[PDB]
């Protein structure tokens, strides 16, 4: 049986697997009343993908497709329809076992990037090279029109005019527009991927504590704001490291929780411990929300292979 | 002896070492005259990084810092002083040629700027670093970024750039991907580089992760090449497997049918070179990837591909 390892990297080498951030604190909210089912960042411990999830940082909240027409949309700004592939191109095949394509982001809000395009179609003056353009673009997650199960988004742009029909388009992420309540941010809620009033599939499962004592302890990122006021965190349940060790790896399950220390390589010290749920996401005996706060040079090391039944030391 | 392995994974599960995009195809070009050199995803096969190499895929031409001045060109340009990425004083002592992540070519970069007031105010705006410019000066704590936007942009306020393309590469953009930027100004050397690179066995050329970079305008398909993918880079870094030799033997192989597809060296400095007399993409089946054959010299022969 391949020894089950994680990677050896602190929080200041780790970057979110739900979001291109850095990892900058460890986090836990006890009281969080929201089902926790987030579809990016999930791995079982023996290396299979649940949800979104796919390995490329540069794949989260990514799309790729291409524009189809302007349309009218009640809201504010210029609206365009935009269809979707898989991020490697291929068609997606909405038969698949996946909620939706991978990376397709798993929250609702209004997702700030750009969108850029390249033509496929060459001019010969200009040495058979093709014409370009790129704009800051708005995704709103939890709009009626947000259907990348069906293959079709749609985005605003500030930019009334400058954005061509039928060529090949990319969708790069950098924050969100606004955390204003008008904008619908909320961490923990699905987008709907097939529109509204569908129920979703293929989701990975919901994760919780179950021994009493015990919360989710999350790797956190604050993400950049377009504008208003607010200091958005997306939390996620394995940094994207994590994710691609544990696809490399593949190392059998001994058992359904793996017991983890958070050390300070320096002293040598263990800070605390941890669950490593089988499923992929972490619980620590701590009765408080907020940040960690511990030394940077610090990270999780596997100790051994445990049980539900093992009591952790409280943080 | 920890024995050297490489991660596994195809080009569609690679990303770009010198710009946060996905490798698209693996590349040669024989016939360039230029030398290579770049600074980003520059790591030894026992694992030492050099350069400005970092292991964040999010770092990579990535700054932080805080705008100190806004001077209109005559578009609106800001003074930034720049930290490291983890908000620590840059400390331009230290062996690096500039802080880790920095650009390492000359163009203009297209991307971001989005500041989080010390709830607090928020703001982010299109915005475009000339890294050929004079005022490119990150070894010195300093940069310069324009903005389309004329006014919303504050002082004294922590500053991220996410980095998204390019903004032209048109004749007077100076898009170059084997220059360097000069880190302190165009008077002073660039210093504690990671070496220049090439083959050494004739017949032999470099082979390359080939990424196609956005532009915000313009006409252009326009290309970065990095030597190894970010994460072998990061692989590489964990794992610090002794170098048994000086050039390490690969195959790329279809796992389906176990066939090997062609041979590479590995050089211990992190980079590539195949027996090729051709430029362009390879073409090779989407589900290939390099695996570790053997240790060799610079004195073995590749089969030719």
């Amino acid at each position: 049986s391949k020894p089950f390892t994680l990677p050896i990297l602190t929080l200041g080498e780790l970057t979110n697997s739900r979001f291109p951030l850095p990892i900058d604190v460890l986090y836990t909210n006890p009281n969080e009343s929201a089902i926790v089912q987030c579809q990016n960042g999930r791995c079982t411990l023996d290396g299979e993908l649940q949800g979104t999830t796919q390995l490329l940082p540069t794949g989260i909240c990514a799309f790729r497709g291409k524009v189809t027409q302007q349309v009218q949309d009640e809201h504010r700004g210029t609206h365009w329809n935009m269809t979707v592939t898989n991020l490697n191109g291929t068609p997606f095949d909405p038969t698949e076992d996946v909620p939706a394509p991978l990376g397709t982001p798993d929250f609702s809000g209004q997702i700030y990037g750009v969108i850029s395009q390249r033509n496929t179609n060459t001019v010969p003056g200009e040495g058979n090279l093709p014409a370009n353009r790129a704009h800051e673009a708005v995704i709103a997650t939890y709009s009626p029109k947000f259907t990348p199960k069906l293959g079709n988004i749609q985005f605003s742009t500030w930019e009334t005019q400058d954005v061509s029909s039928g060529q090949p388009t990319k969708f790069t992420p950098v924050g969100l527009a606004s955390v204003d309540a008008n904008s619908h941010f909320d961490q923990w809620t699905l987008p709907s991927y097939s529109g509204a009033l569908t129920l979703n599939m293929n989701l990975a499962p919901s994760v919780a504590p179950v021994f009493p004592g015990e919360c989710l302890l999350f790797f956190r990122s604050f993400i950049p704001l377009k504008g208003g006021y607010g200091n958005p965190a997306i939390d996620c349940l394995m940094p994207q490291e994590w994710v691609q060790h544990l696809y490399q790896e593949s190392a059998p399950s001994l058992s359904d929780v793996a017991l983890v220390r958070y050390v300070n390589p320096e002293t040598g010290r263990t800070l605390f411990e941890a669950k490593l749920h089988r499923n992929g996401f972490l619980t620590v005996a701590r009765n408080s929300a907020g940040p960690v706060v511990a030394p940077t040079n610090g990270y999780f090391r596997f100790d051994s292979w445990v049980n539900q039944f093992y009591t952790l030391a409280p943080m």
